[PDB]
DNA sequence: TTACATACAACCACGTATGTA
DNA sequence: TACATACGTGGTTGTATGTAA
C-alpha cells in the first residue's frame, strides 16, 4: 500500500517539472498517479505537505551521494571535493529526481514567503552546500593546497555562486549545452581561481 | 496613462512580494488606486499585463546598457569591464530593475504554459548574447583576449557567471554586498577570458 | 465613444464529509 | 485503515452593464 504514496510523490515531481506547482492542481497529481484526491488527501495534508515531505526526502538524499561520493573517494580533501563536485554534475543529467529537483528549485517554483516550504527547501539545499564548502575550504588551507590567506567568507560565494550560474544556464537554456563537457571547465577554472587569484585573498 | 503606469508599477510590486502566480488581478488593483473594470480597461488578462510591463522594462534595461557603452570611456573590452559594473550598481539603485530581475528568477514559474514569463526570458537571455558576443569579437581584434579564444564557451562562461552572482544575490537575501562582490567576480572573471587556457580551444 | 466602477455568471480548485472494502 | 466519491465553499476570472467624462 505504500507504494502508492511513492507513486503520489514521483507523480508530484514529474507534474511540478512539467507545469510548475502553483498552476499543478491536486487533481492533476492524483490522475498522474492514477489514483485520486482522495489518496493525496490521505497522506499529505495538502499541496504544501506534498511537496515538502517530497523535497525534504529528495534533498536528504541528494547530500546523501555528496556526502558518499566523497567517502569513497581518496585523496586529499581539495582533491575530492573536484571529484565530488563533477558527481554532482553527472546525476544533473543521469538521476532524473535529482534533476526535477534542482529544475523545480531554480525554475518552476516561486521563491516567495508565502510558499513556506519552498523557502524552507531552499535554506536546506544552500545550508548543505554552505557546510559542505566551508569544511572543504578549511581543510584545503590546512593542507596548502589553498593558501592560508584565503578570503573563505568569499570564496563560499564565489563557490556557490559560480555553481548556481552553471545550473541556472544549463536549465535557462533549455540544456543547450553539453553539462559533461561544460561543468569540468567550469570547475577546474573556478578551483584554480581558489588557487591562484588574488582577489580570493583578503 | 497615468492609470496605465500605476498599474504596471503596482503589478510590478505586487509580482515581486507574493510571485506572479500567487497575485490576484484584483490585489494589484488595490495595490493601485483602483479596480479590476481598470486593469481589463488597459489589459486582457494577468499574461497581458505581465508582458506589457515586462517588455517595457528589459527594453530600458537594455537601453542603459546601450547608453552606458555608447558613453564609450575606453576600447570595447575595458568598456565592456564597467557596463557590467553598471549593470550590478542598478541592481542595487535602480528599484525597477532590481524588481525585474528578482521576478523573473525566483518569482515566477519558468514553464509552457507561462507564455509570457518564457518569451521575456529568452529576450533578455538574447540581449546578453547579442552584448556579450559582440563585445568578444572586438576584444579579439583589438588583442585584448586571444585569437583562439573558445568563443562559444566564453557566452556560456559569462553569462553563467553573471546569472549566478545575480542567483545567489537574490536566493541568499541579498545576504552580501554585491557593490563589494560584483567587482570581484567580474574582473575574477574578465582575468579568466584573458588567461585561462580552458577558455582557449 | 472613452475610462473606469460595479454587477453578474461561471468555473476551478480546495477541504471535508462520507461511502466502502 | 486506505482509499474513492460526494458535497459545500470561496476565490479568481471574464464579461456584462452602469456611468460620468
Ligand atoms: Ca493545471
Ligand atoms: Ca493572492
Ligand atoms: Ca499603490
Ligand atoms: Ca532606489
Ligand atoms: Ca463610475
Ligand atoms: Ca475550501
Ligand atoms: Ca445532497
Ligand atoms: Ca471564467
Amino acid at each position: 500500500a505504500l507504494k502508492t504514496k511513492e507513486h503520489l510523490m514521483l507523480a508530484a515531481l514529474e507534474t511540478f517539472y512539467r507545469k510548475g506547482i502553483a498552476r499543478t492542481s491536486l487533481n492533476e497529481i492524483a490522475q498522474a498517479a492514477g489514483v485520486t484526491r482522495g489518496a493525496l488527501y490521505w497522506h499529505f495534508k495538502n499541496k504544501e505537505d506534498l511537496f515538502d515531505a517530497l523535497f525534504q526526502r529528495i534533498c536528504d538524499d541528494i547530500e546523501n551521494c555528496i556526502a558518499q561520493d566523497a567517502a569513497d573517494a581518496e585523496g586529499g580533501s581539495w582533491t575530492v571535493f573536484r571529484h565530488t563536485l563533477l558527481h554532482f554534475f553527472e546525476r544533473l543529467q543521469s538521476n532524473d529526481i535529482h534533476y526535477k529537483f534542482h529544475n523545480i528549485l531554480f525554475l518552476k517554483c516561486e521563491h516567495t514567503e508565502q510558499n513556506a516550504a519552498v523557502i524552507a527547501i531552499a535554506r536546506k539545499h544552500q545550508a548543505i552546500w554552505r557546510e559542505k564548502i566551508t569544511a572543504v575550504l578549511t581543510e584545503a588551507v590546512e593542507n596548502q593546497d589553498l593558501a592560508d590567506d584565503l578570503d573563505k567568507e568569499t570564496a563560499v560565494i564565489f563557490i556557490k555562486s559560480t555553481l548556481d550560474g552553471l545550473i541556472w544556464r544549463w536549465f535557462s537554456s533549455g540544456e543547450s549545452f553539453d553539462l559533461g563537457k561544460t561543468a569540468p571547465r567550469i570547475i577546474g577554472i573556478m578551483m584554480d581561481n581558489l588557487e591562484n587569484h588574488p582577489c580570493l585573498r583578503r
